[PDB]
């Protein structure tokens, strides 16, 4: 199988908008998490064909990603700042879901997950 087509990045009926908080997401929780040493796995769309697995996109019917994420920041695509913090958490337990306790690549979400509430954590009143 082909992999699917990415999640959209843009939405001609969706209506969007620029608040404090969601630049704060790409100002500094996105780019606290892109810089990351274990960012990379996360920063595209899981590429199924390259990685040799034709049951990922039978597992993981929501994929989610930050390469996504950024987009969709950059793209003003959100209509609040709970949509966002919802697709990080989307990318996290995907991994949590077709990996085992314990894996590598669960170790690093892990890592990942803990700074990312630590960022929004200190979003200033
Ligand atoms: C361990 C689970 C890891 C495979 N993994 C998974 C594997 C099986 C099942 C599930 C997953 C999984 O859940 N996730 C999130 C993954 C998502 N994307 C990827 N994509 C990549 C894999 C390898 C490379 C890849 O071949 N390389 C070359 C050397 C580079 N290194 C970067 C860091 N510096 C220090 C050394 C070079 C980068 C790593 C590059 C990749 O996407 C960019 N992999 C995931």
């Amino acid at each position: 199988s082909m992999n699917p087509p990415p999640p959209e990045t843009s939405n001609p009926n969706k209506p969007k908008r620029q608040t404090n908080q969601l630049q704060y997401l790409l100002r500094v929780v996105l780019k606290t998490l892109w810089k990351h040493q274990f960012a990379w796995p996360f920063q595209q769309p899981v590429d199924a064909v390259k990685l040799n697995l034709p049951d990922y996109y039978k597992i993981i019917k929501t994929p989610m990603d930050m390469g996504t994420i950024k987009k969709r920041l950059e793209n003003n695509y959100y209509w609040n700042a709970q949509e966002c913090i919802q697709d990080f958490n989307t990318m996290f337990t995907n991994c949590y879901i077709y990996n085992k306790p314990g894996d590598d690549i669960v170790l690093m979400a892990e890592a990942l997950e803990k700074l990312f509430l630590q960022k929004i954590n200190e979003l200033p009143t």
